[PDB]
C-alpha cells in the first residue's frame, strides 16, 4: 500500500511581513526543502471561502469539518444570513407556527438573544429579521428580552445596539423591549442557576429592578462600574406583561452551549435547577438545537454530512488513520468525519496525550516527536491508504503571544514532518503539507505587543507529486478532492470542491 497523507500544521499561515511571523522566522530546512522541490500553492481558510462571514479569521473546528467535508461548510450565521438575504427565512416554518400558536390563543410572542454583532452566539440583525416577519403576519406586538453582551464586543457597546434596535421598533411599527440581562446571568453554562434564575425573574415579570427604558437601566449599570456583561437583570416599566399560558418565545441564540440552561428553565418539565411553575402551552423555538432535555421546536436543523473523505474511504475498501496529539484529536477524528464520533470501517486512531500545562510555551515541542514516532509505527505496518494527521504546535504555543516559543514549536514539527513524510517518499506515497487556518504567522502586533489570535491569512498546501502544477487559488473544501485525485479514487457528486491538481 502506497500511503497518502494529509498533514495538517495547525495555525500556520501565509504572511507578507516578517514582523512577529514565526512561520518566516523559524529555521524549517524540511518544509523549504519540499516547498522547493515539489509543486505548491496557497488556498483560503477564513471567511466565507469557510462557511464563516466575511472577515471571520478561520479555526479549528470550522477549518477541520470544511477539510473533511470537501465542500463549503456554511457555519450558521451565514446560513441564516443567507436564508433571510433569500426569503426562505420568513417562509421558515417553525417561524411561521410559532406565529400561528400566539394568532390563534391571543397570547404574547416573546424574544430571547444575545443582543449584538458578536457573531458567537448570535447576531442582532436576526432579531430584525424575526420582528418584520411578526409584522408581517400581524402580530401586533413583540416583548423582546435583550441579553447583553460586552465580551463578544467592546465591553461597553450595549448602547448603541439598544439604540439602534429602537429605531428598529418605531421604523418597523412593532416590539418593545420587556426585559435587559447581562449575558452573565442569562447565558451561563456552569449550571449557576442563582445567575438564572435573576434573568428568569426579571423576563417573567416576577423579581427586579424596573427602569423606564433600556437605555437608563444600562447607564444604572455603568455608573455602579457593572459594564455589559454584568448588567443586573431588569424590567422595563409598563412594557412587560409576563410570560403568560399560551404565548411563544424565538430564542435567535445559534450556539447551544450558553443558551442551553435557559431554555431547560423554560422548556424542560424534568427542570430541577429551582423551583418553578412551567408556562402552560408554551410555544418554544429556538434557531438550532441546544440540548436533548428540551421541548423545542428548532428553527434550522442540523444538516448531516455524507461523503466525507473518511466516509468515501470507507466505501473505496481504503484504511485510514486519525492521529494527533489530545489538543486537535477531536479535529482528526469527529470534525474530520462531519461531526461523526464512530470510526468508519477501515479506520483506526492514535491519540498521543498533550502535556498537561497552562500554556504551551513551556513545552513548545509538545508531543510532536511522539505522534512522529507513533506515525513511523503505523506506516512501517505497511497497511494505511489515507492518514489525516496534525501537528497541534504553531496553533497552541502560538496563542501564547510569545514568538520565540511558538518559533522553537514550528522548528520542532519541521523536524518531525522531515522523517514522516521522508518516509512516506520511500513508500513511494504522497503528502500534501497544508494549515487549518493561521496563528502563527503572527504573534505580535505591529507595536511589538502579544498578539494571541488566528489570522485571516491564506494557507501553504505543498503536494509531493512530481509532474504536476497547483492551481493558483482554492479553499479548504479543495483539499479532500485533492486527496482522492492523488488515491485515484472518484469523488462523489455532493463533494463540490476541486483538486487543486490541474489536469
Ligand atoms: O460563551 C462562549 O462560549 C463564548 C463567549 O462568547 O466563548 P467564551 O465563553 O468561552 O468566552
Ligand atoms: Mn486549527
Ligand atoms: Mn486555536
Amino acid at each position: 500500500k502506497k500511503p497518502t497523507a494529509l498533514i495538517i500544521l495547525d495555525g500556520f499561515a501565509n504572511r507578507e511581513s516578517e514582523h512577529g511571523n514565526a512561520v518566516k522566522l523559524a529555521n524549517k530546512p524540511n518544509f523549504d526543502r519540499y516547498y522547493n522541490k515539489y509543486p505548491t500553492t496557497q488556498i483560503e481558510a477564513s471567511g466565507l471561502d469557510v462557511g464563516l462571514p466575511e472577515g471571520q479569521m478561520g479555526n479549528s473546528e470550522v477549518g477541520h469539518m470544511n477539510i473533511g467535508a470537501g465542500r463549503i461548510v456554511y457555519q450558521s450565521l451565514t446560513r441564516i444570513n443567507k436564508s433571510i438575504e433569500d426569503g426562505d427565512f420568513f417562509e421558515n416554518d417553525v417561524l411561521n407556527n410559532a406565529i400561528a400558536h400566539v394568532n390563534s390563543h391571543d397570547s404574547a410572542l416573546h424574544i430571547f438573544g444575545l443582543l449584538s454583532d458578536g457573531g458567537v452566539h448570535s447576531h442582532y440583525k436576526h432579531l430584525f429579521a424575526l420582528l418584520e416577519l411578526a409584522k408581517k403576519q400581524g402580530v401586533e406586538k413583540v416583548y423582546v428580552h435583550a441579553f447583553l453582551d460586552g465580551r463578544d464586543v467592546d465591553q461597553k457597546s450595549a448602547l448603541k445596539y439598544i439604540e439602534e434596535t429602537e429605531a428598529k421598533f418605531n421604523e418597523l411599527g412593532i416590539g418593545q423591549f420587556a426585559s435587559v440581562s447581562g449575558r452573565y446571568y442569562a447565558m451561563d453554562r456552569d449550571k449557576r442557576w442563582e445567575r438564572e434564575e435573576k434573568a428568569y425573574n426579571a423576563i417573567r415579570n416576577f423579581d427586579a429592578p424596573t427602569y423606564a427604558t433600556a437605555k437608563e437601566g444600562v447607564e444604572a449599570s455603568y455608573n455602579e462600574g457593572l459594564t455589559d456583561e454584568f448588567v443586573v437583570p431588569f424590567i422595563v416599566e409598563n412594557q412587560n406583561d409576563g410570560v403568560n399560558d399560551g404565548d411563544a418565545v424565538i430564542f435567535y441564540n445559534f450556539r447551544p452551549d450558553r443558551a442551553a440552561q435557559l431554555s431547560e428553565i423554560f422548556a424542560n418539565r424534568a427542570f430541577e435547577g429551582f423551583k418553578v411553575e412551567q408556562v402552560k402551552d408554551l410555544f418554544y423555538a429556538t434557531f438550532t438545537k441546544y440540548n436533548d432535555n428540551i421541548d423545542a421546536a428548532i428553527v434550522f436543523e442540523k444538516v448531516d454530512l455524507n461523503n466525507t473523505i473518511g466516509e468515501i474511504a470507507q466505501n473505496n475498501n481504503l484504511t485510514q488513520l486519525r492521529i494527533a496529539e489530545t489538543e486537535k484529536y477531536p479535529h482528526v477524528t469527529y470534525f474530520m468525519s462531519g461531526g461523526r464520533n464512530e470510526e468508519f470501517k477501515g479506520e483506526r486512531r492514535r491519540l498521543i496525550d498533550s502535556p498537561k500545562v497552562a500554556t504551551y510555551d513551556l513545552k513548545p515541542e509538545m508531543s510532536a516527536y511522539e505522534v512522529k514516532d507513533a506515525l513511523l509505527e503505523e506506516l512501517n505496518k505497511g497497511d494505511l491508504d489515507l492518514i489525516i494527521l496534525n501537528f497541534a504546535n504553531p496553533d497552541m504555543v502560538g496563542h501564547s503571544g510569545m514568538l520565540e516559543p511558538t518559533i522553537k514549536a514550528i522548528e520542532a514539527v519541521d523536524e518531525c514532518l522531515g522523517e514522516v513524510v521522508d518516509k512516506i517518499l520511500d513508500m513511494d506515497g504522497y503528502a500534501i503539507i497544508t494549515a487549518d487556518h493561521g496563528n502563527s504567522d503572527q504573534v505580535l502586533t505591529d507595536d511589538d505587543q502579544p498578539m494571541t489570535t488566528h489570522t485571516t491569512n491564506p494557507v501553504p498546501v505543498i503536494v509531493t507529486k512530481e509532474g504536476v502544477t497547483l492551481r493558483e487559488t482554492g479553499r479548504l473544501g479543495d483539499l479532500a478532492p485533492t486527496l482522492l485525485d492523488l488515491l485515484n479514487v472518484e469523488q462523489p457528486e455532493d463533494m463540490t470542491g476541486e483538486s487543486l491538481i490541474k489536469h
